[PDB]
């Protein structure tokens, strides 16, 4: 029989994903970062075990997502401290052994002011990165999908600078393959544009080449903004030259027929321009703020509308971002630690999906 599985098919039976936010990608220079534990703890979660990863699949999940920020475990040529990896690798064997997907990336290493956001000038740290991580996991089989960055934003003035992006995720691609073994034809997935809809979606943007056609397109789905990431109680401003303060209006109601055409426009415009060329989309964050004053049935009719989105439309996926307890973050959906989660109907709308139901 054949052992192989296309870019869709993958994608297909990923199924519903869930990230383990929070934890392997935090940073922050307050914390001086000596031991694994320190970067994985500073943002308030624990230590994670293997139920704490795992439990998970039991509410309709066959994907967990694992965001990882390396830079702390780099030394001045670009070597991974090899506790680190054995801790990364640690992980992902949980999450293998579970007979889930896994997503490894490079999280928080893009951001603004660290190193991977410099661009091209850093494609020689970015391929010596990439090279171990693929080396430590090349035997590993198609349940492992490596993601080659998170969100990056690379622009030449005010235009998008897709050339950069494509030079790096080009990079990923070549080095991951070059290693060989199970790399050669894993299912890759390649960042969009600071996994922006549009942008990503756009004529501008370049996929990387790959020899196996073995990619997925990476889009990060928080639209609206000031519904799904706008802070109600610090709403987001902007002031002018004279000092006068606007605020953007946060959304706290999600569910209008407008709304819903627009997630469809949206949907189909992923699809035209991915998934109906071979190319699945994985929507590797969704989720709402649920610490502020967003109204809960809309949180609940949005994750719900979306992820059936995501199980309508072939080779698409959705991934939710969740950070636990609200110690350690914002979106908090599923309590790892008390495997318990704070709105049963969430869980039981991902039940129903995950079941077909
Ligand atoms: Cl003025
Ligand atoms: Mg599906």
């Amino acid at each position: 029989s054949s052992l192989q599985k296309t870019a869709i098919e993958t994608v297909n039976d990923m199924g519903l994903g869930w990230n383990l936010g929070n934890t392997f990608d935090c940073f922050g220079t307050w914390k001086e970062i000596k031991t694994p534990d320190d970067q994985i703890t500073m943002w308030g979660n624990v230590v994670p075990t293997e139920e704490m990863v795992v439990t998970i699949k039991k509410y309709g999940f066959n994907t967990v997502r694992f965001p990882v920020t390396w830079m702390n475990f780099m030394d001045d040529s670009g070597n991974v401290n090899a506790e680190w990896m054995s801790r990364v690798k640690e992980v992902v064997d949980w999450i293998i052994k579970a007979g889930m997907y896994c997503i490894l990336n490079v999280h928080h290493d893009g951001v603004s002011g660290n190193w991977l956001s410099q661009g091209a000038s850093v494609k020689t740290k970015f391929v010596t990165l990439w090279t171990q991580i693929a080396n430590e996991f090349k035997s590993y089989d198609d349940h492992l999908v490596l993601e080659s960055m998170n969100e990056v934003e690379y622009k030449t003035g005010n235009d998008f600078d897709f050339t950069t992006l494509h030079t790096l995720t080009q990079a990923f691609v070549d080095t991951v393959r070059g290693t060989g073994g199970n790399n050669a034809d894993r299912l890759l997935l390649i960042s969009g544009m600071n996994t922006n809809l549009e942008q990503t979606c756009s004529s501008g943007y370049k996929m990387p080449t790959d020899k196996a056609d073995k990619l997925a397109i990476s889009i990060h789905y928080y639209l609206p903004p000031q519904f799904t990431v706008e802070s109600d109680k610090n709403p987001w401003t902007w002031t002018d030259d004279q000092g006068v303060v606007h605020e953007i209006t946060p959304m706290q109601t999600w569910g209008t027929e407008s709304d819903y055409k627009e997630m469809v426009t949206n949907y189909e415009t992923m699809k035209v321009t991915f998934a109906d060329k071979g190319i699945p989309v994985i929507l590797g964050e969704v989720g709402v703020l649920t610490e502020e004053q967003k109204d809960k049935d809309s949180i609940r009719e949005f994750l719900y509308a979306q992820y059936s989105f995501s199980a309508a439309y072939d080779g698409f996926m959705s991934v939710l971002w969740d950070t636990s307890k609200n110690t350690a973050g914002d979106m908090n959906f599923y309590n790892r630690e008390t495997d318990k989660w704070y709105d049963e109907k969430i869980r039981d709308n991902f039940v129903n999906i995950a079941a077909g139901v």
